[PDB]
């Protein structure tokens, strides 16, 4: 069964009102599920991330993973310094110029799949979408080619896989430390060091090029380095390398996987997606930036996919002074937990919440008001939002143009939780070419 901790929180939120104490963490924390509260705490620089919660990202099993990178830096000043600089890499011109990378990798994904489109060969969409998102990220952020889509870098994607399973366990055990052997523990440490070392090398390869007076176009890497000029160590730079290395591919992959998974049982939705893709791009191969804006219906489908299946389920702020929240006195020094997964599944905020219905986001439908935030909100919202929404439309658009998917019998629709929420089963499918 693929219930996650988020599902328990949901149960408790429906039953116990909009402020609920939990005791699964470092502390009595409080899960906060009223829209007004979401607005209050997220939409204000006055509230900041809980350093105690994000320590699980800082280091893992004694090994430095995300450090004080852009996600896990809780101190506002130190965080604003990083964010000002790194923001330059996500300008509109910065993103428009990634379209070629997004197209190249999307195209390459589809060809690999058309090569397997006999209707018998089982293919892990979760693996495939992961390879694609990784190849996009490496090229787009770091100027490097991983070619996982071409069977390359098996150790790299092994290190990522273990690091992530490692995060799952780093939360837990829990009496389960006698059974789950030292093998897993040191493999995770190995993996985490593998990742930092890839960072060291790609920082090297980059510095080498600049030293030969070579011309390097402005980059996420360019901006992470610049955020680090003056530092005694490269250690704050590696934090940011690893953060972007994982954040910039894993959750885009989960989102793609959930979308393909859910679409496999929504034939009407699929037909309408096909109809839209036919009129916007036809059978043309490259999608321009202007084309993405016109995939209106595809936007709604993805928004709806993020409402039921948000990979990044929420966030935590620290409540420093005792405050009254929805009629409940909550003491100072208390961690607040926000969940877009929880709120998206409450019939209080969404009629018939288990029905996948993209019309909820149709033009003219009032936007959800603090009941939906798959990219978080306020100052600590996702820097990579537009980047993600772009690449995901590029991939999904191409799949829809050329392929049809059928989920392999015995594949489940349920969730697991690693660093993020993702499908429990890979998304094993057989494929045919569109029109069969
Ligand atoms: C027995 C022991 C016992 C005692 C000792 O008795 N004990 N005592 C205390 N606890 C304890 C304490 C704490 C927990 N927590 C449970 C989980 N928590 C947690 C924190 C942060 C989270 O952030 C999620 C990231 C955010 O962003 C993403 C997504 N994303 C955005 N853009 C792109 N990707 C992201 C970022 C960067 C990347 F690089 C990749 C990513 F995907 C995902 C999520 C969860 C904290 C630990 C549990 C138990 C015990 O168990
Ligand atoms: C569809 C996939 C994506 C979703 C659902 C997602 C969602 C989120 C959310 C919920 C936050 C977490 C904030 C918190 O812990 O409170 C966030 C932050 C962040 N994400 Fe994304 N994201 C995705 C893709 C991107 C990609 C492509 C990148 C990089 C290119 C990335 C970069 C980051 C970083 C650096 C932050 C921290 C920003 C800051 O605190 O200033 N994400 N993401």
């Amino acid at each position: 069964g693929g219930r996650v901790l988020q599902d328990v929180f949901l149960d408790w939120a429906k039953k116990y009102g909009p402020v609920v104490r939990v005791n699964v963490f470092h502390k009595t924390s409080v899960i906060v599920t009223s829209p007004e509260s979401v607005k209050k705490f997220l939409m204000s620089t006055k509230y900041n991330k809980d350093s105690k919660m994000y320590r699980a990202l800082q280091t893992v099993f004694g090994e430095r993973l995300f450090g004080q990178g852009l996600v896990s830096e809780c101190n506002y000043e130190r965080w604003h310094k990083q964010r000002r600089v790194i923001d330059l890499a996500f300008s509109r011109s910065s993103l428009v110029s990634l379209m070629e990378t997004f197209n190249e990798k999307a195209e390459q994904l589809v060809e690999i799949l058309e090569a397997k489109a006999d209707g018998q060969t089982p293919v892990s969409m979760q693996d495939m979408l992961t390879y694609t998102a990784m190849d996009i990220l490496a090229k787009a952020a770091f100027g490097m080619e991983t070619s996982m889509l071409l069977g390359a870098q098996k150790p790299l994607s092994q290190a990522v896989k273990l690091m992530l399973e490692g995060i799952t366990a780093s939360r837990n055990t829990l009496a389960k430390f006698l059974p789950g052997k030292r093998k897993q523990l040191r493999e995770v440490r190995e993996s985490i060091r593998f990742l930092r070392q890839v960072g060291r090398d790609w920082v090297q390869r980059r510095r080498e090029a600049l030293k030969r007076g070579e011309e390097v176009p402005a980059d996420i890497l360019t901006q992470i380095l610049k955020a680090e000029e003056g530092a005694q160590d490269d250690e704050g730079l590696l934090d940011n390398f690893v953060t972007f290395f994982i954040a910039g591919h894993e959750t885009s992959a989960n989102h793609l996987a959930f979308t393909v998974m859910e679409l496999s049982r929504q034939p009407e939705i699929v037909a309408r997606l096909q109809a839209e893709v036919d009129e916007v791009i036809g059978s043309k191969r490259y999608l321009d930036f202007e084309d993405l804006g016109r995939l209106q219906y595809l936007s709604q489908v993805l928004k709806e996919s993020l409402r039921l299946y948000p990979p990044a389920w929420g966030t935590f702020r620290l409540l420093e002074e005792e405050t009254l929240i929805d009629g409940v006195r909550v003491p100072g020094n208390t961690p607040l937990l926000f969940s877009t997964y929880v709120m998206g599944r409450m019939d209080t905020y969404f009629e018939d919440p288990l029905t996948f219905n993209p019309d909820r986001f149709g033009p003219g439908a009032p936007k959800p008001r603090f009941t939906y935030f798959p990219f978080s909100l306020g100052h600590r919202s996702c820097i990579g939002q537009q980047f993600a929404q772009m690449e995901v439309k590029v991939v999904m658009a191409k799949l829809l143009q050329r392929l049809e998917f059928r989920l392999v019998p015995g594949q489940r629709f349920g969730l697991q939780e690693q660093a993020t929420l993702k499908p429990l089963d890979p998304v094993l499918c057989t494929l045919r070419p569109r029109g069969w």
